[PDB]
């Protein structure tokens, strides 16, 4: 194992919390995915685990470029842990951060972000 030297580039630099405990299954929050991101990306960052294909779910941009933000959900509980232990990596080229998030939270999101991508006169 060579030590080596490696870049520090974070972003965001924001925290989230829990207002009360609720049940939530496994979902894992990627920050950092490049700008033509792809389900596939997000499975090359997290290989050798169980990610629902469907879960998978990656923000748009409202000119079709991935604005930098994932979602994925493990199945299992082992392979989800895991996940966790692959923080600080970059996918390829690119530097994406790994957060834990509850799955009612990351819907919350998922919901924010495609009033976004939808058009129509409708609140929603």
């Amino acid at each position: 194992g060579s030590s080596g030297s490696s870049g520090k580039s974070p972003s965001g630099q924001k925290r989230s919390r829990s207002r009360s405990p609720h049940e939530a299954g496994f979902c894992v929050y990627l920050k950092g995915l490049p700008f033509e991101a792809e389900n596939k990306h997000v499975i090359d960052f997290f290989k050798k685990l169980d990610i629902v294909e469907d879960s998978i779910y990656i923000a748009y941009g409202p000119n079709g470029k991935a604005t930098g933000e994932g979602f994925v959900e493990f199945r299992n509980e082992a392979d989800y842990k895991a996940a966790l232990c692959r923080h600080k990596q970059y996918m390829g080229n690119r530097f994406i951060q790994v957060h834990p998030i509850t799955k009612k939270g990351m819907l919350e999101k998922i919901d924010m972000i495609r009033k976004r991508l939808q058009s129509g006169p409708s609140s929603g």
